[PDB]
C-alpha cells in the first residue's frame, strides 16, 4: 500500500519527467485502424507485425494487471550552437541528440523495476521502449501522460511532445490515473505544415510519405522527398515545431552540437569504423552510415553547394556504393546551375553501371539538353 505514491517518488528520483498508470485492459478500439493501415499500405514496416500482440497486453506477460507509462523529456532547441566552419552543416532531429533514447529509457525502467522488487513480493514485469509490441503512444494516453494530437504524437502540457516514451507492463494491482482534459480543439497547424501532407487529420498517417520515414528508408529516395528534407538528414520535426503546445518550452538533459548539426562533407568521409566511433551512440545510427550519407548528399544538393562537386565526382567514379552514386549524379544536376562544356562532357561520358544511376543520369542529361 502507497506503492503508487512510492513509485512516483522514485520515478522523479531517477530522472523520469512524467509517469502514469493504466490497466492491462486490451486496446481493441485500435484493431480497426491498425488493420486498416496495413491493408491500405500506409505502414512503414518498422511496426510490430503481429496485430494481436499489439492490442492484448497479456500476450506479452500473462500475469498482467497494470501498465506503467513513462515519459522522459528532451530538449528541442540547441543549448550551444556549433561553430561556423568552411563546411556547411545539416540538421538532424532533436529526437536523436545525445545518447540513444532506447538505452536511456531501458536503463530507467531497469532501475524502477529494481526499486519495486524491494517494496513487494512476486513482482513480475516486462519493459518496452519503441521496439516492443505495444502502441507506446496509446498506452501513454490511457495513463494520462498527455493526449494524442492530430499529428499522431503524445502531447503533455508540461513538456510538449518533446518526450521519449516507455512502458513497464506489470502484475501489480494499482489505481489507474485519470487522463487529460486538454486536446487539440480546431487547431490544424500540423496538418497544414506537413510538407508531404501525410497526416490524415485524426492522428493517423500515410507513413510511407512521412519524411521521418524517408530519411530512414533504404534504397533510393523518390524525387519528391529529396527537395523537401531540405538539410534535415534524419527525422522530421515540422509537425511539432508548428504545434502550439511546443510554443514555449525548454527541457532538461548531454549534446555534442557537431553530432546534432554535422558538417556534411566531413560526414561523407566517414567509414563504418569512424562512423561507429563518432555517431554510433545516437538513435539515428541504427541502420548505419549509408542512409545518412545518402541524405547528406541530398542536403548538399539542396544547398547548391559548389564545394561538394569534386567529392560527388569521387563518389561517382569510385562507385563502391551505387545508391550514393545515383544520388550524387542527381545532386550534380541540382548544384551545377549553368554547366560549362567541360561538365557536359563529364556527364555525357558517364555510362552508369546499374539501373538507378542510369535513371538519374538520363534525367540530368535531359535537363542539360544532352
Ligand atoms: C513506426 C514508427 C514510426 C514511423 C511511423 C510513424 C507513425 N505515426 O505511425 C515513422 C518512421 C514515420 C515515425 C516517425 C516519427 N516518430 Co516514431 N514510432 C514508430 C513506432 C516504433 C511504432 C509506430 C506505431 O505503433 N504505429 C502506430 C500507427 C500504426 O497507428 P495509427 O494507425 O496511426 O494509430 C494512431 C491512432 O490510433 C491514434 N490514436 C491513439 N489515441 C487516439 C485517440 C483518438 C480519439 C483517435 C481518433 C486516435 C487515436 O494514435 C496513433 C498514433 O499515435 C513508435 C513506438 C511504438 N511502438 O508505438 C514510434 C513513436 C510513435 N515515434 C516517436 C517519434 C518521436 C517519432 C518522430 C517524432 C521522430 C522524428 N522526430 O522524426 C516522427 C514523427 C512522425 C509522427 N507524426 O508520428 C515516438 C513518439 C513520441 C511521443 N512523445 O509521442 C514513439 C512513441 C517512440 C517513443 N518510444 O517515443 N515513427
Ligand atoms: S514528421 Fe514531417 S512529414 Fe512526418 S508527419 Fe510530421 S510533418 Fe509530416
Ligand atoms: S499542431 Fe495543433 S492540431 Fe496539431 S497536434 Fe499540435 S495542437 Fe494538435
Amino acid at each position: 500500500m502507497n506503492i503508487k505514491l512510492e513509485i512516483q517518488k522514485m520515478a522523479k528520483e531517477i530522472g523520469i519527467s512524467k509517469i502514469g498508470f493504466t490497466t492491462a485492459d486490451d486496446f481493441d478500439y485500435l484493431e480497426k485502424s491498425l488493420r486498416l493501415g496495413v491493408e491500405e499500405g500506409r505502414t512503414t514496416g518498422f511496426e510490430h507485425k503481429n496485430i494481436e500482440e499489439r492490442i492484448y497486453p497479456k500476450l506479452s506477460l500473462e500475469s498482467a494487471k497494470t501498465i506503467i507509462s513513462i515519459a522522459v523529456a528532451y530538449p528541442h532547441k540547441l543549448p550551444q550552437q556549433p561553430q561556423k566552419t568552411e563546411f556547411k552543416r545539416g540538421k538532424i532531429t532533436p529526437n536523436s541528440w545525445g545518447l540513444d533514447y532506447h538505452y536511456v529509457l531501458q536503463d530507467k525502467l531497469k532501475r524502477l523495476a529494481k526499486g519495486i522488487e524491494k517494496l513487494t513480493e512476486n513482482f513480475e514485469y516486462k519493459g518496452m521502449v519503441d521496439t516492443g509490441a505495444l502502441v507506446d503512444t496509446a498506452v501513454a494516453k490511457r495513463a494520462g501522460i498527455g493526449f494524442i494530437g492530430k499529428n499522431g504524437l503524445v502531447i503533455s502540457k508540461e513538456y510538449g511532445s518533446y518526450m521519449y516514451l516507455g512502458e513497464l507492463i506489470t502484475n501489480l494491482e494499482i489505481e489507474p490515473d485519470q487522463e487529460v482534459d486538454y486536446g487539440c480543439g480546431d487547431c490544424r497547424r500540423c496538418l497544414d505544415a506537413c510538407p508531404t501532407s501525410c497526416l490524415i487529420g485524426d492522428g493517423t498517417m500515410n507513413a510511407r510519405r512521412c519524411l521521418s520515414f524517408q530519411t530512414q528508408d533504404k534504397g533510393m529516395m523518390d524525387m519528391e522527398f529529396r527537395k523537401k528534407i531540405k538539410t534535415v538528414i534524419y527525422g522530421c520535426d515540422i509537425c511539432q515545431i508548428s504545434c502550439p503546445y511546443n510554443r514555449g518550452i525548454d527541457n532538461p538533459l548531454d549534446i555534442d552540437p557537431d553530432l546534432a548539426m554535422p558538417e556534411l562533407l566531413p560526414f561523407l568521409e566517414l567509414t563504418n569504423k569512424s562512423f561507429k566511433e563518432t555517431f554510433g551512440m545516437i538513435a539515428g545510427s541504427w541502420r548505419g552510415k549509408n542512409i545518412l550519407q545518402r541524405n547528406a548528399i541530398i542536403a548538399l544538393a539542396n544547398l547548391h553547394d559548389r564545394n561538394a562537386i569534386v567529392k560527388l565526382m569521387e563518389i561517382i567514379d569510385k562507385n563502391n556504393n551505387p545508391i550514393h552514386t545515383a544520388t550524387a549524379i542527381w545532386a550534380l544536376g541540382e548544384i551545377v546551375k549553368k554547366p560549362d562544356e567541360g561538365m557536359l562532357d563529364y556527364m555525357r561520358g558517364l555510362s552508369p553501371k546499374d539501373e538507378h544511376s542510369q535513371a538519374e543520369w538520363e534525367l540530368v542529361c535531359a535537363k542539360w539538353q544532352i
